[PDB]
């Protein structure tokens, strides 16, 4: 499995691909066999058409920005969690959503599982 | 308490952090489920149950001198789970370091921690 140092760099790059709004580059970082539980507690999303309809529904348009708000934590078993924020729109205006994702990386370096922790309690209108 | 709402989580989890910082072990362990598991780190085999979890928090904390604080907001789900970022300041090899951590938890319907995963490694240490 990715080295912890490496799981870090796949996770900071991800915030990169999310932020520039490159949905296509976000959907190659995943596995055939992946789930998106986003937000965690919802069923999970799987299948490459499906997920890709997830990142398109959430980052299509451009107007979503996302940055790490502290360092990626990683393990030695190819996993890792990171804190970040997102600036987007809700109820017509500027909001922000605080987020931690946790990612499990398969033996090919692709997101085998991603889980995304947030809810309202992690929204601030601005 | 029952299965905690998102709001109550956040609250449960900030307190954990304070217990931690002060080093009240009995207290840390009574937040857990009698049969809870801890993986800390994540990637090393669970431990199961209050007796062993207590043995583990003594080993880390019992040295005194560890402090802890959140370094962002608690993130909480609607299914009794939250995740939080924090930093652990200790001493070691006589110098001050610090460790950066995200603890992922779930709770019960009784409001106690069923499970906890602690994401960190040796990549998350930083002996200023
Ligand atoms: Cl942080
Ligand atoms: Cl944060
Ligand atoms: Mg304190
Ligand atoms: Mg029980």
């Amino acid at each position: 499995l990715p080295t912890a140092q490496e799981v870090q760099g796949l996770m900071a790059r991800y915030i990169e691909l999310v932020d520039v709004g490159d949905i296509e580059a976000i959907v190659q970082m995943y596995a055939d066999d992946a789930t998106v539980e986003d937000p965690f507690g919802q069923p999970p999303i799987h299948g490459r058409e499906q997920i890709a309809a997830f990142f398109r529904q959430g980052l299509g348009g451009g107007k979503v920005r996302a940055c790490l708000t502290g360092p990626v934590r990683a393990s030695h078993n190819g996993c890792g969690a990171m804190p970040f924020r997102v600036e987007m729109v809700w109820n017509g205006q500027p909001c922000a959503l605080d987020v931690i994702d946790v990612m499990r990386f398969d033996e090919h370096g692709r997101i085998q599982t991603m889980q995304a922790y947030w809810s309202e309690v992690n929204l601030s209108v601005r």
